[PDB]
């Protein structure tokens, strides 16, 4: 009934409201015009959870269901595929606004090999895009990675190698093999000497944000809040950067949500610079994304560091909705944002927590469900077996 | 995940295949003819869980969703209302088969008062029928009753008294008060000197089985199995009575499901005679003699299970697999389905399926007796993971 899950809320002291022309409206619209051309494109549902909002004491909760993003069960292709197409156009002297998928898929000549490390969705997007554009993909995964996710990459004609090292140590192996064999590294994070690719990725991600805005205008509503789950901060940066260019950073109460075992952005928001940090697949960090960090440091209202089981709570609430609300299949990393709202509601200190997050009877909350049931074994263990329960 | 929840299966050593003409197709159709005259009547969905059936390794799983029964969120009114209408007709010397429910609503006579003990749905059905027919109802509830269930009865214009005694003791207090004030006792269990009302109730319940059979024939399927959750045994006896008249007891693999804290019918099936011994609705204490007679004769197997089996079923029904339809099922409503899921994830899956005669050709009828009658408890199970497996 009433229960306490670790919810740490910290105000962003380093907020200045400086927007980014690099990650704004214009780039997202260009990126979406690329996605519109892909076969089977459809804006993912923005589900209105009216009855859950009434229970939580807010006006509306809106969930962007990225499990419907093609047949990928996750949002990540929006960035990965866009970056891969841009690399193709740069190296093979082509224009992005006039690319043919059947042209590259069938044609002969020089083949690119895209190398990346993933714990799930990113590498699947990279593998997908490589298959669609007739290229090669070598995807590395850390120890303890789910076989279903490995199989999903293999079913896209990509090479997939499971190592006995952790994520961070697997990334370096991908890099060392890439320079050795002449592979092109496609990571969803930035470092010194590597910002081109992750920029396109974040611009690509913002398609969902452009879709969301269009759908919220269709509903005739203006969002007051947005929760964004952050691993390295690539999605949060890209999506917030777009949303902030639409609604202004001062009039959007943005909340960044992280698990407390890898809360890299949270710890960075405390110190004021980059802090280095097993966890839920998708939200692993190690070290924050500089391009994403620049957005959040400037425009994020609050950072949240929360207990693991908050994500599990979100999965169940979305999978078994309240009242007559539509049902959403949401994976562990995809539900943690929604999980926060539920953990606050059932908390003993509900009132003071809602006060801090500026949540009231007028609040209109945007929520992003980043993935569906990418690991069905885990998903059903949570929703049916009650794994990672409350008490 | 692989896990072991207590699923004790006992073969019925007293099975003889003797049907009951008192609980057959004929009375059930008479009861349904009556229900069809009540405002808001609609056959409750028989949901096909095709994708779940494929996962569990059976042909089909069909769930009778009684949460849709007349806006009461449970099946029980089918019995309660029928018995109360019968009594009203007796007092006023009317023929129940030749008149409408609206005629009974505006009927003229001396005012009756109906008294009953319940831990949820039975009393709610009694309270409901009394309001419809302009009569009174005094409902007693045992200690540790949910407030929402108390309110649901109070919202029907009936009296509702929460006691400090258990179910069995509260039954006695209801009988005592009814003799004291001259009320009509309407209980869903039988005993010596009291079989008329429970018979009508069990005959009334059978409407759901009649609907289900019609729906299954519409689908073009024949059930090989049926799981029936049992509190006192009235539903199981009434439904199995009808089903056994339709398909024969030798051709329907019937399984009675009980929580181990009140597995009165299970314990009666192992020992011999009536054994006097939890989730609201499946509390027993003493088995229904009218019900036990049907199960002893026609039930294939009895199941005594862990409470977490029910919670498992709740979650599986409320968050369906693949493209299956979603069903809101309360703790006592979900335990039949829970058994199937507990078997699937069991290490001894193969032997348990073998014992229950579940295979690729099995067509399993499940009854979801109630929806989320306790919204607090329901959301603790499906969201908070209360009564988790591990």
């Amino acid at each position: 009934s009433v229960f306490s899950l670790k919810i740490d809320i910290a105000d962003n002291k380093f907020f200045n409201g400086e927007t980014s022309p690099l990650f704004s409206q214009s780039q997202a619209k260009l990126a979406r015009q690329f996605h519109q051309k892909i076969a089977g494109y459809r804006p993912t549902p923005l589900c209105a959870l009216d009855d859950l909002a009434n229970l939580f004491g807010v006006k509306k909760i809106l969930v962007k269901d990225e499990s419907k993003r093609f047949g990928l069960n996750a949002f990540k292709m929006l960035g990965g595929a866009y970056a891969i197409a841009q690399l193709l156009c740069e190296k093979y002297h082509l224009d992005i606004e006039t690319l043919s998928f059947e042209h590259l898929k069938n044609a002969i000549g020089e083949k690119m090999t895209f190398a990346t490390t993933t714990d799930g969705n990113h590498g699947r997007g990279v593998a997908w895009a490589a298959q669609q554009l007739g290229q090669n993909a070598v995807i590395y995964m850390p120890k303890g990675s789910a076989q279903e996710r490995v199989d999903a990459i293999l079913n896209l004609g990509a090479e997939c190698i499971v190592t006995d090292m952790n994520y961070d140590d697997t990334v370096r192996l991908t890099m060392q093999h890439a320079q050795q064999h002449g592979w092109e590294v496609v990571q969803d994070t930035a470092w010194e000497g590597y910002t081109k690719i992750p920029t396109w990725i974040m611009q690509g991600y913002a398609t969902l944000a452009d879709e969301a805005v269009e759908q919220m205008r269709e509903m005739g509503v203006t969002p007051t809040h947005v929760l964004l789950q952050a691993g390295v901060g690539a999605m949060a940066g890209g999506v917030l950067g777009y949303l902030v260019d639409v609604y202004s950073p001062q009039n959007l109460h943005s909340i960044i949500v992280e698990p407390d075992k890898a809360d890299c952005i949270y710890r960075s928001g405390v110190k004021g610079d980059i802090v280095n940090v097993t966890i839920m697949a998708g939200l692993a960090c190690g070290e924050p994304n500089p391009l994403g960090w620049e957005i959040l440091r400037n425009c994020a209202t609050q950072f949240i560091s929360c207990q693991d089981s908050v994500a599990a709570l979100g999965m169940r609430v979305l999978g078994n909705p309240y009242g007559n609300d539509p049902r959403i299949i949401s994976g562990e990393s995809g539900a943690v944002g929604l999980g926060v709202l539920a953990a606050v509601h059932y908390h003993p200190q509900r009132q003071s927590l809602m006060e801090k997050l500026a949540l009231n009877k007028d609040a209109v909350v945007l929520v992003i469900s980043t993935e569906g049931d990418t690991d069905v074994k885990h998903y059903r263990e949570v929703v049916w077996e009650g794994k990672h329960a409350v008490a």
